[PDB]
């Protein structure tokens, strides 16, 4: 519910930035949230090795002052990287992990309200696989029938 | 090209009914097309066992007189069934085969021109798999995080 | 008519009614929830409450959703002259359920039916629930999305010319 | 600067530039087609012809397509103080290529970048093509479609209430 959402090519755990991090321009994780990341790490470790985990950082488009970060892309990158590193510290194999920065792109909801702007400041843990059976079927048929 | 098309959940070989069958209300395959079905059967036999083949019948919405068939669903069903049976005769395991009837539904193109009506009279051989890795991932996450 | 096994089977032992695969959703309807028996296409009119719900919930889905009614049998021998194969028997059962959905207000433009013929043998120690599942009708919900395919086509034409 | 291996490598031995997986398309760009070397984020300005084409073809795709620029390394040790990890090095390379796409007219609203850090060891008898592939940037084309997920949600809520 509040955390889990399904999309057609994988699953998403949505972690609000204001809950996860120390302040609005920080990439340090709140100590009382560390074992929630461990909880996620433990579930990942039980999944098949073929599952990939992409830790995705997003911001809204509120400009930020008095910070070392010079773009929403940089802030989002540092946040996603931090969460990814903690997953590794709690036992997830790095061969299953990547991080992404979306900056202010791909918002959950339009940046048209205070509620929506807060929704857009989040880290998403995206679970998927690199399934290619359909692609391989198509390539074989293409070889045969494409004149 | 003319025959092969990819969609996001599988591949399609499109066989025009006017080329494949004896006449507009017949389900008998033209003798000079039989080894084209064999050609398809041979490619299927080389694919992994996990591939399923659904032979899909479609019509346009031209009414038909002086026929034993009482609906587009019945005509489409008989045509798809015939092609499926020939695939079995040429060696495809029945455990990989089903047939479908769409009647006049799901047209390729709107029934607004002679060219489009002819396009809509076809049998599609649909190749896919019952992949469920993403569904299983989601079920595991749902167990854990849905309060 | 209703067979003494259709009549007696409890619902507790059934598998999950809803299954998900990566390309769509499946409502699995064992024979006894739809038909008088597993060897003909005669609808049990006294079970139609369940089909009405499905029709009702199908209105909460968009026009783009495709609904495919799928028929299965096991290796039970054919009883009636009118079914010449298990493929035919399963097609008739699926078609029948599809028509009930239409009767109950589902848009015919979104409906199709399929037949898988026999897909399971008769096995020693099979439960009655497993026999009813082997003669199920499924309602399969999917789309024919081709967005990702169109992307690949554009790229393949540009970077892999013949 | 350009390293004597970036400079010399032939294109004949490269793998396919375009790969398809079931969730999207991947353009695989070995290090030498983009950067002066495999250990820094300095773009080879003399290779930018190739990036311009990609930007050009990205306009033939719809707004709904998401473009993710992905950086990879192997276990080559870090050369520069400024990269503190392979994750950081790959992120910087990916970010750099993403910015070139923006320069060349790709809508920033469709762009993101990723880093996979090191994903391959240094192996005996590796070709130079394989080293360049291990330090590639990928452009990954996908969507966040949720049509099938929304169908399942509706059905699960109705038939599997808590």
């Amino acid at each position: 519910g509040s955390v889990l959402e399904q999309i057609d090519q994988g699953s998403i755990l949505k972690l609000p930035s204001n809950l996860l991090f120390e302040n609005a321009t920080s990439d340090a994780i709140n100590q009382d949230m560390m074992l929630y990341i461990e909880r996620i790490a433990k579930i990942i470790q039980k999944l098949p090795k073929r599952v990939h985990i992409n830790v995705r950082g997003f911001t809204d488009d509120t400009p930020l002052v008095k910070t070392r970060f010079k773009s929403h892309y940089e802030l989002a990158a540092n946040r996603a990287y931090r969460v990814m590193k903690v997953l590794i510290q709690y036992g997830v194999n790095p061969n299953q992990l990547s991080f992404s920065s979306y900056g202010s792109t791909n918002p959950i909801a339009p940046n048209d309200s205070l509620e929506n702007r807060m929704k857009n400041n989040r880290v998403e843990i995206f679970f998927s696989t690199d399934a290619n059976d359909l692609s391989k079927i198509h390539s074989i048929l293409d070889n045969e029938f494409n004149p």
